[PDB]
């Protein structure tokens, strides 16, 4: 008579970003080799559950869960608390069900994911009032060299050359003037 | 040859800050040939560096005759940063032109007007596709992304140089070369999505 709960993997450091969807995977057995069901805005498929021989130790149960963290989720300054601590649960064709297992999602803001590379130079008349037009060669040179950075990310220009990157979750990144622009004639 | 050549007077012309403008000459004398013509700006003794006229076919025999006469390729921009006097009347260059036959002849003197006006007075952009934002009061960076593409989508005649800025509250401002702008309110660019 089985009485054994099953046993669940989880993964340790699951890392996220706003706004980004990602993944990862849970791993049960059971010593029956088969389980049941689980229990947990987070998505997977109900595919192959409760089927004979799906949770045997040579072949784990294998659930590929996905989400996304909200793009205005709040994150506290303590980035220890920047996470959510939740449990995943399963049972086997018997009725034993496991106990509650902790897995961590921590959740960081986009701009700790991106570092801008510094674009191609782009010559100005006058370094403290850039033209409308010298400011959209600013911003083309900046989206360019910057393909990793999501396109949904705005990018604004200053007056004096500084370029915001401002990313889907409000985060930003700045790239100063003189990694962007120069003065036309000094260089002629 | 005794008498003078005939210019055929242009239209005046509307030009503005930064947009390339054309237009042509007419001229004929009794030879059929014309030498040189002169182009002067009462005020500016100095002339117009950037308005220019093609010397194409200039002083060849046959090219001013009252069958087919010389057109001269007049063409210029309006410098980007031209002052715009508030009494939009003196707005213009009043121009005149001479022009010499073969023999030596100089024609009367015709005149026209040059008005040059502000980027912007030329334009008149075309609402964009409304984008459904989350809130009128904080757009997001997504979501001035898809108002700037879509102001830029309806637009292909603005010119590429000018620059398309989006406020927190999806007002778009249309920055032109010459630093002159145009505005479209938002009642016309965003709406809220839960309504
Ligand atoms: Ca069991
Ligand atoms: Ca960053
Ligand atoms: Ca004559
Ligand atoms: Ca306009
Ligand atoms: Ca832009």
């Amino acid at each position: 008579t089985d009485t054994t709960p099953p046993t669940i993997t989880v993964p340790s450091d699951i890392i996220a970003y706003r706004g980004e969807e990602f993944e990862f995977y849970f791993e049960i057995t059971d010593d029956s080799g088969q389980v049941k069901n689980i229990e947990l805005w987070l998505e997977y498929s109900e595919d192959n559950f409760n089927v004979p021989g799906n949770a045997t130790s040579d072949n784990p149960l294998r659930v590929r869960v996905h989400g996304t963290v909200p793009l205005n989720e709040p994150i506290p300054a303590d980035k220890n608390r920047a996470q959510f601590t939740e449990t995943i649960r399963a049972w086997d064709a018997a009725g034993n069900v496991s106990s509650n297992i902790t897995f961590v999602i921590k959740y960081r803001a986009q701009t700790d994911k991106y570092n801008p590379a510094d674009p191609t130079i782009t010559y100005v008349d006058r370094l403290s009032s850039l033209s409308p037009s010298e400011k959209n060669a600013v911003e083309a040179a900046v989206r360019a060299a910057n393909p990793q950075i999501p396109a949904a990310a705005r990018i604004t220009v200053s007056a004096n050359g500084t370029v915001t990157i401002t990313y889907p979750d409000s985060s930003t990144d700045t790239i100063t003037a003189n990694r962007v622009v120069k003065d036309l004639a000094s260089s002629r």
